[PDB]
């Protein structure tokens, strides 16, 4: 929800996918009551040729909560339309069967595991295909492009993180939500807080405390992710666990030192994106005007 209801949105027809024309392959995340599998799609291009893409559909252990969510998602995606810096949406299966949600294949996969794998080959400064600092102030910039489009369309992601972020052709990275397709209850990223399992070293004081999700929560989460990027896929507050002198420290002002591989310029947005004053936090788009200037001068 946020700001606008997901349900009310409409579902464009014209997106209508038969599902006989799907090919179902390996299965690339599951979830408790989600999956995302690989398929190959024949007919959606124009000329006969077969097109490898992403669907994401519920298991048979799914109630009707996780329904609504999935036919949620398809009416949020055709709401959006296509943006360069977001996954797009292909096309759905919404009769003759269970709803299939199909967007694009993206051959990296996920940028947390990208940037674990190429840890040890980085360069600050051919064939080799070494990660280096130009690579990640580009994601950088994309990231806060995308995030300034979905603001200005008045969506909140509320999960943005390195794991929520896919990596294709030519370095583009792409924001997703494997959402009901992640194993949440088995990944120490997420904490059990009341009767819920949260991304709490990526929420804003504000989210934790009062439930509430902005524009300006969102920031405080791209903090958390810049702090990711320039340390090469490490998990925030090292060695802190999640527990009752964390919040504490948090609501006191405690705040990360700079990773590594972070230029000063990188690390003084991350501190603006962490200020507890929510309006003293810039906004998607004084962020992308800001890495623009640092990615010109370099
Ligand atoms: C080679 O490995 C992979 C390739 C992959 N290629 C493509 N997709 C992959 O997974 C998916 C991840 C997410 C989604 N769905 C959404 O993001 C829908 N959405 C968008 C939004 C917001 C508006 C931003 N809200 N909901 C669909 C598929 C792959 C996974 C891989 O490995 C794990």
């Amino acid at each position: 929800y946020s700001y606008i209801d997901p349900t009310q949105l409409p579902y464009d027809h014209k997106w209508e996918f038969p599902r006989n024309r799907l090919s179902f392959g390996k299965t690339l995340g599951a979830g408790a009551f989600g999956k995302v599998v690989e398929a190959t799609a024949q007919g959606l291009i124009k000329s006969d040729a077969a097109m490898t893409v992403a669907v994401k559909m519920l298991k048979p252990s799914a109630h009707s909560t996780e329904r609504e969510a999935l036919m949620s998602e398809l009416k949020v995606l055709s709401y959006l339309g296509n943006h360069e810096n977001i996954v797009n949406l292909l096309g759905a299966c919404t009769h003759g069967g269970p709803t299939l949600v199909i967007t694009e294949y993206c051959c990296y996969g996920d940028l947390l595991n990208f940037l674990r794998r190429k840890r040890d080959e980085f360069v600050p400064y051919l064939y080799k295909d070494f990660l280096t600092l130009e690579h990640l102030l580009s994601f950088s910039y994309q990231v806060a492009k995308g995030m300034a489009f979905l603001a200005s369309k008045n969506c909140i992601h509320r999960d943005l993180a390195a794991r929520n972020i896919l990596l294709t052709h030519g370095n583009i990275t792409k924001i997703c939500d494997f959402g009901l397709a992640r194993d949440i209850k088995n990944d120490s990223n997420y904490v059990d807080k009341g009767n819920a399992r949260l991304p709490v070293k990526w929420m804003a004081p504000e989210s934790i405390f009062n439930s509430v999700y902005t524009f300006e929560s969102d920031v405080w989460s791209y903090g958390i992710f810049l702090w990711e990027l320039f340390s090469l896929g490490s998990s925030p507050y090292p060695g802190m666990p999640v527990d009752s002198k964390f919040y504490k420290m948090i609501k006191e002002g405690f705040r990360m030192s700079s990773p590594e591989y972070a230029p000063a310029e990188m690390y003084d947005i991350m501190k603006t994106c962490w200020d507890a004053d929510p309006d003293k936090r810039p906004t998607f788009k004084q962020i992308v005007q800001d890495i623009e200037k640092q990615i010109s001068e370099s």
